[PDB]
């Protein structure tokens, strides 16, 4: 799906490894989609990449669970439609206290984001849905 307003996140969480894709169009992340012309649209794109470079501080991952990124990959065209690709592979050291996962801080920061549609994978199982500002909060 390319949507515009419309993000995909998709998360994996097996015991201490916690692995998160997220999938955009750009136009909700830098607020454009056409090439980075000029140098007041190039400063749009270096803060969006800046802001998905610290996914520690975008998912408000709580620092009681001593996660750590282990890798790291940002593809995007802007990096004519466009979207931007974000993968990350994290090392938690307390999982147990992974509770909830808070896309606050997301909408925040990306504020043209209107929804985030999350699957979790778990050893539990599988669990899916749609995050708006208002109702951002999922229970692991
Ligand atoms: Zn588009
Ligand atoms: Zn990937």
């Amino acid at each position: 799906k390319h949507e515009h307003g419309v993000a995909q996140l998709n998360v994996a969480l097996d015991g201490k490894t916690l692995e998160l894709e997220l999938d955009s169009p750009a136009m909700n992340l830098v607020g454009f989609e056409h090439a980075a012309s000029t140098d007041a649209d190039k400063a749009a794109v270096a803060k969006a990449r800046a802001q998905l470079e610290k996914p520690l501080e975008l998912f408000a991952l709580p620092v009681t669970a001593g996660c750590s990124v282990a890798s790291q990959e940002l593809r995007s065209p802007l990096f004519g439609h466009a979207d931007i690709h974000a993968h990350y592979q994290l090392s938690c050291e307390k999982p147990e206290l992974l509770k909830l996962l808070t896309l606050a801080e997301f909408f925040k920061r990306f504020p043209a984001t209107q929804k985030i549609q999350v699957q979790l994978i778990g050893p539990d199982g599988q669990k899916g849905a749609d995050l708006a500002p208002a109702s951002a909060e999922l229970k692991l």
